[PDB]
């Protein structure tokens, strides 16, 4: 089944999944000459404070941190935006080098990695009717270069060890997702996918301009971690990264000159 290596790659998944191949796919390059900036923007509403994070697991795609979202607890909303949207997980992609594994693409340049918290339209009802819709979810992206160390990611960091093997998880309580932004909350916005299978159409793209910086010993961590299952033969889980998709009929709009 699908994955990212030379034989279920992103180049190979649109035989499951077609829309791979779709009118609205992410992620995309952006380039920032053209991206138009839109004065009608709102500025966006992060509001985390009372984030509940549950549970950090390994799916054999990414890592995923999970949040309760069952009340209006950790919400992103204005920006390009109508209504409310619930934060249910965040993860990241990487690469095997600091020169690769961001998704977005900066006028062609790739980060070292890219982090996506991912919330869902609450006028759905829940996640999973969410992504049906295309307005369902909006997923807020942050690239991250290697620099000087983020102290809010550490916490991540130190519970990978016990999360090695897809189908791994661990509680993983009262961790505060405000510690992952960066300073400025300025943005490109665009409609798009999600950047995994099924590959749905359902995602309002929110890129941060301001990547967070993040040290040498932290992201070696992240590709510490595991494709496989326990028992399994040993793929290190890097490069779970799809790359720029044709961006077609959409138009990049900035929060921001
Ligand atoms: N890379 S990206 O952000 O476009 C995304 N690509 N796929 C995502 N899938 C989800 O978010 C899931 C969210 C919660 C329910 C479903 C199962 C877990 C828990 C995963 C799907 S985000
Ligand atoms: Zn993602």
């Amino acid at each position: 089944h699908w994955g990212y290596g030379k034989h279920n790659g992103p180049e190979h998944w649109h035989k499951d999944f077609p829309i791979a191949k779709g009118e609205r796919q992410s992620p995309v390059d952006i380039d920032t000459h053209t991206a138009k900036y839109d004065p009608s923007l709102k500025p966006l509403s992060v509001s985390y404070d009372q984030a509940t994070s549950l549970r950090i697991l390994n799916n054999g795609h990414a890592f995923n941190v999970e949040f309760d979202d069952s009340q209006d607890k950790a919400v992103l909303k204005g920006g390009p935006l109508d209504g409310t949207y619930r934060l249910i997980q965040f993860h990241f992609h990487w690469g095997s080098l600091d020169g690769q594994g961001s998704e977005h693409t900066v006028d062609k340049k790739k980060y070292a990695a890219e982090l996506h918290l991912v919330h869902w339209n609450t006028k759905y009802g829940d996640f999973g009717k969410a992504v049906q819709q295309p307005d369902g979810l909006a997923v807020l992206g942050i690239f991250l270069k290697v620099g000087s160390a983020k102290p809010g990611l550490q916490k991540v960091v130190d519970v990978l060890d016990s999360i090695k093997t897809k189908g791994k998880s661990a509680d993983f309580t009262n961790f505060d997702p405000r510690g992952l932004l960066p300073e400025s909350l300025d943005y490109w916005t665009y409609p798009g996918s999600l950047t995994t299978p099924p590959l749905l159409e359902c995602v309002t793209w929110i890129v941060l301009k301001e990547p967070i910086s993040v040290s040498s010993e932290q992201v070696l961590k992240f590709r510490k971690l595991n494709f496989n299952g326990e028992g399994e033969p040993e793929e290190l889980m890097v490069d779970n990264w799809r790359p720029a998709q044709p961006l077609k009929n959409r138009q990049i709009k900035a929060s921001f000159k």
